[PDB]
């Protein structure tokens, strides 16, 4: 029985607000935090913020948080739902705001409770939440499967100060045998990789951009590609190590043109990229790069782009703003054939169910479906257990570096131990996890 | 009881390994991550040796200090190299959090307990807050390790880290447009991290950023100098990290005079380290008339032997507080009531390579120090002490008081 529910404001990684969630039951006191986006999608639910110029520039939650407490709270509890019945609970949710967008009670209010009842749910159960979020998802569990974790080791774009356009460099161990073994490796490239960006570029080009990457101050994706292989290769990894990219190239599309020097105001216009010469980059980079997945490579309602790219592509395809994790987009995106793998981040949506739903119908369509961080984050692990209930074979949440980024990818070592002979690392089938064995 | 205690390796926010323990009782299972500022044999020495040995003897985990006791008892070593101070930290820092859940309390309200500190108003610390990152935190040229922020004028806590965020942002976006996009990014501790070369040009910006924000008067300067980490050669090498002119490292008396221009510049409440770790004649020296708190760190290595030597040479008035220096939560205790004792300081410290452990915000609370530097309001190795202090604060309502302008002496307070 939920005795009570309750809101507070604390701070993300960037030290930005954000609305944190406790849901009370007999089981005891369970709390969810919602994360934020830098490069968020237009059609992403409505994140709440205050509009107060006097604090936190504007960026204040205190509304979102007060209409948890004082509009979520009784209604909820008032209420006596089970909580184990998680389609009961978001429909419950939706219910209050009324509007697909939840505009009315905000994204992030709503999420917190969503996320915490399912925390809640899983103790009245007596087990670990990935469990319950198999059981949620109707997953298969014998095995469960293992992400390979994507590390976003080299950032660009709008997470990190500099002229690189693209948003993220991201190594897969793929050729590891067990998480553990895949963490490590990576954790090694990264280490490596720093030290040679500050032989290359210069001390300072090794502090860390918002996910924990590296933000030397390079102009070319070809830069960054060629110092993540040097690292693969001096780790002592070649072979076992992939490449996946997100472009978010809704950033820096501008009146119908892509944008490869954004970040300058003076950026010259005539050097910005059609669609049709984006994909050329793309298939220069496919050619000379390990590259397995690419992340928004066209703008967020470019569709002819996508669809353009995809007849051609044959490696996979991660729909980010494209679909923003709405089963109604991602419909259209499977008619028009945009992608073929959906980046899951529950706080677009704004319910555990509409997340849960988003994957089940990709997975239907024969998507992979990659589970993701926001670039602000916090300590919340949630994702690490939802991509294992899951079971996608596939998690980005990170460089090995800031613990909003390691508190997932330790959380998965955890999940490992725990699951021994009843668990299989994904590897090279991370597309279709959810196929394996 | 304590039905097990587990170990593994798990990644700190630099991404390299560090101890993890798991004690379980009946409460459940309660987790401590050890900073860092070998991993393998440390897990291996809790799960073959304290495990069994601490599982067997049955001892009560209310009893710190029996729990602590067993623990330097079994490794025998004093300074706890025989199984590895990680290993005994992660131990004893758990069995408190198992201790809390037993007696139904937060574990702030526990470690008042273990210390016998008063409980009357508790006290929220003044957040320390590392915004600009030099020395080994960072890349670029910087000497000085840490420039910190102390919201010592906020009424409280949510105050204090609402203004602090706020100076920071305006810090991020004034460093861009005078550095350049790149200076923007952040050293280890979530500190901005610009390519400059003298501690004013760091402090200029803060104090842009401080005005910027709006809180001018509000807002203090904490520095940590890190000296040791550019003592050469009997010098001080302010270029540590290029070759640098062996003809412009400075004395310690030129040193002195550094801080003493910076002190007459800048609103500066405490400097820690602005000497090297064994040079107690020039601490003594520029202590008799600083003025301001002076935290001690590498001089004292939280060693009790080497703190007692540093309140008789009267070297410094504040301690700043590493619990995995010293290795077992009753010892830190100790340290800091022997520090309250002398009429000492205490600052509660995070480690460069930190973890999503929440413990040293709870122990700051406990200990009453009334101030705790524990990063930048960026990097959640950071926040999430920052983010269980506001909890703190929130469940304690008008039973907490911020040690505001009184940080110095928080353990006094009401
Ligand atoms: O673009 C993405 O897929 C995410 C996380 O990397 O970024 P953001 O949170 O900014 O949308
Ligand atoms: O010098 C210090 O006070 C600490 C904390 O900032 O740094 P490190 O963990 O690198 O010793
Ligand atoms: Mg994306
Ligand atoms: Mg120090
Ligand atoms: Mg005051």
């Amino acid at each position: 029985a939920v005795s009570k529910v309750y809101a507070r404001s604390v701070y993300d990684s960037r030290g930005n607000p954000t609305v944190e969630v406790e849901l009370t039951t007999e089981k005891g006191v369970f709390r969810s935090i919602v994360p934020s986006g830098a490069a968020t999608g237009v059609h992403e639910a409505l994140e709440m913020r205050d509009g107060d110029k006097s604090k936190w520039m504007g960026k204040g939650v205190l509304h979102a948080v007060k209409n948890v407490n004082d509009v979520i709270a009784p209604a909820f509890v008032k209420a006596n739902i089970d909580v184990k019945d998680q389609k009961a609970v978001d429909d419950f949710l939706i219910s209050l705001d009324g509007t697909a967008n939840k505009s009315k009670l905000g994204a992030n209010a709503i999420l917190g409770v969503s996320l915490a009842a399912s925390r809640a749910a899983a103790a009245e159960k007596n087990v670990p939440l990935y469990k319950h979020l198999a059981d949620l998802s109707k997953s298969k569990t014998s095995p469960y499967v293992l992400p390979v974790p994507f590390l976003n080791v080299l950032n660009g774009g709008s997470h990190a100060g500099g002229a690189l356009a693209l948003q993220e460099f991201m190594i897969a161990p793929t050729g590891a045998k067990t998480f553990a073994e895949a963490l490590r490796i990576g954790s090694e490239v990264y280490h490596n990789l720093k030290s040679l960006t500050k032989k290359r570029y210069g001390a300072s080009a090794g502090n860390v951009g918002d996910e924990g990457g590296v933000a030397p101050n390079i102009q070319t994706a070809e830069e960054a590609l060629d110092l993540i292989v040097d690292a693969i290769k001096a780790a002592g990894h070649d072979g076992k190590i992939k490449i996946g990219l997100d472009c978010a190239s809704s950033e820096f599309f501008k009146d119908g043109k892509y944008d490869l020097d954004f970040k300058n105001p003076n950026s010259d216009k005539s050097k910005w990229l059609t669609g049709p010469q984006l994909a050329d980059l793309y298939h220069s980079l496919m050619k000379r790069y390990p590259i397995v997945s690419i992340e928004d490579p066209f703008a967020e309602d470019d569709w002819e782009a996508w669809s353009h790219f995809f007849k051609t592509a044959g490696i996979q395809i991660v729909a980010d703003a494209l679909t923003v994790t709405n089963p109604k987009r991602i419909a259209t995106a499977i008619e028009k054939k945009a992608a073929d793998a959906l980046l899951l981040k529950v706080n677009q949506i704004g319910t555990l169910s509409e997340s849960i739903k988003a994957a089940q119908d990709s997975f239907a369509a024969g998507w992979g479906v990659m589970v993701s961080h926001r670039s602000g984050e916090t300590e919340d692990t949630f994702i690490a257990d939802l991509v294992v209930g899951l079971r996608t074979g596939q998690i980005k949440t990170g460089a090995p570096a800031r613990s909003e980024r390691l508190a997932k990818l330790n959380q998965l070592l955890r999940i490992e131990e725990e699951l021994g002979d009843n668990a299989v690392f994904a590897g090279e089938n991370f597309h279709h996890g959810d196929k394996l064995l």
